[PDB]
């Protein structure tokens, strides 16, 4: 499997969902969890998967950047595949247990996808974001 190579952002919109200023208000909350927990949380936009499953490539991509690795210790990716219409949330192994695939399923059905078929993709994606969180910090309540 072939991912994107590592962008250097918190935020790579590559469906090009968000504006700057959207991007910049989420990557700024990325950013801050990371340098107070050691968290890294990723956002990835892409227009299609081409094929590949969604889990398949959130992990390779997790692997290829070092998500959770490196400055941090904790990592998160989350992967929107706009054509697929999949919101994959992969967990460093370190977060196993943190969020169940119920808990990401919920947060993609009842948070995500209500906003983004509205056209609110900050919305979804931020809410998304305090729900990991919430989740990370054992406090996260449905
Ligand atoms: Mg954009």
């Amino acid at each position: 499997i072939e991912v994107i190579p590592p962008s250097g952002q918190w935020v790579t919109d590559l469906a090009d969902l968000l504006t700057p200023a959207e991007e910049r208000m989420l990557s700024r909350k990325l950013a801050t969890y990371a340098d107070t927990t050691s968290t890294q949380i990723v956002i990835v936009t892409l227009p299609t998967l081409n094929g590949v499953p969604a889990a398949d490539y959130a992990v390779e991509l997790g692997r290829r950047w070092g998500v959770g690795q490196k400055e941090y210790d904790n990592g998160v990716v989350i992967l929107v595949a706009r054509e697929e219409r999949e919101v994959f949330i992969a967990t460093g192994y370190g977060l196993e247990g943190a969020i169940p695939d119920a808990l990401a399923g919920r947060i993609v059905r009842d948070i995500i996808v209500p906003r983004f078929r509205r056209g609110d993709f900050y919305g979804g994606l931020s809410a998304a974001v305090d729900a990991i969180i919430a989740a990370a910090q054992g406090e996260f309540q449905p």
